[PDB]
């Protein structure tokens, strides 16, 4: 398409399990290269947090199916994303380490 606003970002809201400080939903910028621990690092500073390595956490996409679409580290989010949905959050994962 063609228009004036030819801007290549976008912003998306992410929740965490908080619970009590409810939906954190807090609005995320997404650049065209933005890849999964690159928001999540984002995320994490915007939860008030001594944010900390995003490979301890997984970025993670909602579907209005009431579904999870889990985006890998290598992915942009941008393209990963399905895009049915603005909408995402972020959890601990619990994964190891760097055995070669």
């Amino acid at each position: 398409s063609m228009g004036p606003g030819a801007s290549d970002c976008r912003i998306i809201r992410v929740q965490m399990e908080l619970g009590e400080d409810g939906s954190v939903y807090k609005s995320i910028l997404v650049t065209s290269q933005d890849k999964a621990p690159s928001v999540i690092s984002r995320v994490l500073k915007k939860n008030n947090r001594d944010s900390a390595v995003a490979s301890e956490y997984e970025l993670v996409q909602l579907l209005p199916g009431e579904r999870e679409l889990t985006i890998p580290a290598s992915a942009n989010v941008f393209y990963a994303m399905d895009g049915a949905s603005h909408d995402f959050l972020l959890r601990q994962r619990r994964r190891s380490s760097t055995a070669t």
